[PDB]
């Protein structure tokens, strides 16, 4: 009979197997406790299907033409307003209520956006393997921050995706006192301390930050660098 198609964010279609007498084929799908159903002009699992909930909220799934990505929508009872939209694609799922984003990648790391404002700004959190890194939204770039003594360390995520970092101390004393600089071709930051390099922080593409110390020298990196798995390990870097 049907045909079942596996789609992104864990959901599964049946098509039927052959067209009725406009070309169409008939979907159907179960999501948790909701039958949903609609018709296509493709054969293969794309297309539109809707269904109500009991509080007779309607839903919508869409899926796209090459199956690459589904988008699950809820809506009041009218089916006017919005009320949340989960896109699921690449591996990666963003959901949107009111006030709130949660973006989920690949690995499962995620990051929060909450108490979204009418300006873009915002609470932040970045929900890492291990670790939480806390701080806020604007419309030009997400901020989240590290304190430990005198020392604050920012990673900024731009509103087109970049990463940088940061890092600022107001320790008074130029023994002590660490300044960093940022070198986006590696994404690595490198802290100082007394006109030595002490270690580079690298911030890498599989969303995980490791730390290596330089020889006493400040000119050689030794040993290996080490991931960080706890908030913990971050402060003690910043020390």
């Amino acid at each position: 009979n049907s045909v079942s198609v596996d789609l992104p964010g864990s959901m599964k279609v049946l098509v039927s197997k052959s067209s009725n007498a406009d070309g169409k084929y008939d979907l159907i799908a179960t999501v948790d406790a909701l039958e949903l159903s609609g018709t296509s002009d493709k054969n293969n699992g794309s297309g539109v299907l809707e269904g109500v909930k009991a509080d007779a909220s309607k839903v919508k799934l869409t899926i796209s033409d090459d199956l690459g990505q589904t988008t699950l929508e809820v809506f009041k009872s009218d089916g006017s307003t919005l009320v949340s939209k989960k896109v699921t694609s690449g591996g990666s799922s963003t959901e949107e209520k009111g006030g709130e984003k949660i973006i989920t990648r690949a690995d499962g790391t995620r990051l929060e956006y909450t108490g979204i404002k009418s300006d873009g700004s915002g609470k932040a959190k970045e929900v890492l393997k291990g670790y939480v890194l806390e701080g806020t939204l604007t419309a030009e770039k997400t901020t989240l921050v590290v304190k430990e003594g005198t020392v604050t360390l920012s990673k900024n995520i731009s509103k087109s995706g970049e990463v940088s970092v940061e890092l600022n101390d107001t320790d008074s004393s130029a023994a002590t006192k660490k300044t960093a600089a940022w070198n986006s071709g590696t994404s690595t930051l490198t802290i100082t301390v007394n006109s030595k390099k002490t270690k580079d922080l690298v911030f890498t593409s599989s969303n995980t930050i490791t730390v290596q110390q330089y020889d006493s020298n400040g000119t050689s990196l030794e040993g290996s660098a080490v991931e960080i798995t706890k908030l913990d390990e971050i402060k003690n870097a910043l020390k």
